[PDB]
């Protein structure tokens, strides 16, 4: 371990860094206006890279003659992060101009053949609904509670029931994220191969369950979750729509599924909605459990930093979630009745374990 | 590939977490707690730093935990690894270089306040008008709000004093490292700070010149908040209308909230505010010329973003940018003169 003297050098980086983390926030809202705009689809769909802002917000709906420049702005920032690449180009006419491309991260900012991209999730991740309980946070932690159920009186699932903006937000959030990990699940996962019912509890608007039709047409699959989200749940072959609340009871199969649920509660809430589930399920049964892992250390890698950044957002949003180790998950699932535990499958930083009765 | 392009993506659609986070640490006193509790080897438990929070919330350590967990992530603290007897591990966190600047130092300043400002409450709703601004025209902070930003300031005190406590910090440390570098405030009698703030740079450089006297001159709302030092006077007014006059005028950060035209307008009445070989001291950031990755350039171009966002027309502006300025405005000299944390100083002269 080398050690930096303080330096007038390193008191500028140190300066810099904390100027650039004040007004970190600007990437994440620069970025949803751009896929709030289509600016993404629109360079997808127009790139001969490269394209110039006038060429973009000539594909507009605007007369704004500052849209151009506006929008050279916002690319000039989300090329800086390696979101958007770009070019330079110089005018005939003595100045600088910037041409823009897409980055291999807009991959997956735009929709991929079959209509999905992780766009949607990210507009519910910066959606006002869920910046507010940030100013929350401090009053959680001093004088106990959730951040979320301090900004509108009741927590977020209630909120949704209430907010059907957000709720469709989250849910198109939700599916989009689930579709592109199941897809990557299905290939190399063979977990669901034999069964005849699966559950998908808190299976939202339903996609996991009927991608899990789709790949399988001998199973028969429940999409389980609560009213206001069922209600809005597309009709799909071989998938029943259930309307209800996991921590009263689960519907029966063979399998039971959760992808996303664990992390949203504390252990007790944890260890009683897989009571439920060991109780849904034929002596054989399991429970798909799909859901990060802690890392050992908070490394800064980037696989490490979305797990901990998961943990910070359920600190702020729900009713004791946190992310947990895979000692944790064991745990858990001993402590419910489940005497197997496996490690299946991983895909895109998601961990498929199965909780084994027998 | 796929999977570092996909964890990239959720890595910025939750980017906000790092920021909002830290504003939480930073309101809760905690890197503070930690610079003064640390000991020798360097390492705090966040039960120790919850253990002088005002509370009693048994959750509170847990919770302090997953943030710095964030924030070490991030090598905002550092941290150490401690096993316990059953297995699992302890995070103990301490501070990382950046801490020096995210708490108070010997002359009791950071650029905490800073940070309070940028992530206020306030300036996180015009992001949601940017959209917008975009295809009507029109700025997105005037969208949310029913009027420009500083009239906004003018109506709403709380943010007022956040923005003003802010601009004085920030400008302090800068100031400071510029004034042991930059001599052009010598030979001058009179020196006027154009939308000065609160006053702190006009009292760093009387501090420094007690032979001059400046003027601190803004709008009224913020020269009410101004405390007295003296060799400053305090003067409420409105740029555009005209500028008190002295021997130089000290621009700081005026220039990057305002369209070409509100600058052209302001900088002629700098021009005519001076004597005959008067200058305007203009500092700013200079806009690289690439969208490059360094923290530098990061910081102009979030600042440029910040502007498009909040101001009437700011922007970020190249060095050939200023010196057209300077030229329609009338100055005949240009000079960069130095730069300290990214603001360069550059001189207006007039012959
Ligand atoms: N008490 C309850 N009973 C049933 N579903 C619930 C619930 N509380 C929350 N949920 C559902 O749990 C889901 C958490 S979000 C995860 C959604 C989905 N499994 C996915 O991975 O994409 C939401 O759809 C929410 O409505
Ligand atoms: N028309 C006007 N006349 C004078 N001051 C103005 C103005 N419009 C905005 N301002 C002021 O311009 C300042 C911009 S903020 C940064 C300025 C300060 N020189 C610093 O570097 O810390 C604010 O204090 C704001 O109140
Ligand atoms: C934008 C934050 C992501 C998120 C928030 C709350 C949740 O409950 C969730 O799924 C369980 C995901």
């Amino acid at each position: 371990e080398i050690q930096i003297i303080p330096t007038h050098s390193s008191d500028e980086e140190a300066n810099l860094f904390a100027m650039q983390l004040a007004s970190a926030a600007v990437l994440p809202m620069a970025l949803k206006a751009a896929i709030e705009l289509d600016v993404l689809e629109i360079m997808a769909k127009s790139v001969p890279g490269y394209i110039s802002p006038a060429e973009i917000a000539a594909q507009l709906p605007t007369t704004n003659p500052e849209a151009p420049v506006m929008l050279d702005r916002v690319l000039r920032l989300l090329a800086s992060y390696s979101v958007v690449t770009y070019t330079l180009r110089e005018l005939p006419s003595g100045k600088v101009e910037r041409l823009y491309g897409l980055a291999p991260v807009c991959k997956f900012l735009t929709k991929n053949e079959d209509g999905v991209s992780l766009a949607p999730f990210l507009l519910l991740a910066t959606d006002k609904v869920l910046l507010e309980p940030w100013f929350y946070l401090k009053d959680a932690i001093l004088e106990g509670g959730i951040p979320f159920n301090k900004a509108y009186g009741m927590n977020i699932f209630d909120y949704h029931g209430t907010d059907h903006r957000i709720n469709k937000v989250f849910n198109k959030g939700m599916s989009s994220n689930s579709t592109i990990t199941m897809k990557k699940i299905l290939e190399m996962y063979n977990g669901f191969e034999g069964l005849t019912t699966i559950v998908d509890v808190g299976g939202g608007t339903g996609a996991v369950a009927s991608m899990i039709v789709a790949k399988y047409p001998s199973i028969n699959a429940i999409n389980f979750d609560l009213p206001h989200v069922i209600q809005d749940a597309p009709a799909f072959s071989g998938v029943e729509h259930l309307g209800g609340d996991m921590f009263d009871g689960v519907p029966k199969g063979d399998a039971i599924f959760i992808k996303w649920i664990c992390h949203d509660w504390s252990d007790e809430h944890c260890l009683k909605l897989l009571k439920n589930c060991y109780a849904a399920l034929p002596d054989h049964g399991k429970v798909i459990v799909a859901e990060y892992i802690l890392p050992p250390s908070p490394d800064p890698s980037i696989a490490t930093k979305v797990v901990i950044h998961t943990d910070a957002l359920m600190l702020a949003y729900n009713p004791g979630g946190k992310e947990r180790t895979e000692k944790e998950f064991q745990a858990l699932a001993m402590a419910s009745g489940f005497r197997g535990f496996k490690v299946a499958s991983c895909a895109f930083n998601t961990y498929v374990m199965e909780f084994l009765k027998t």
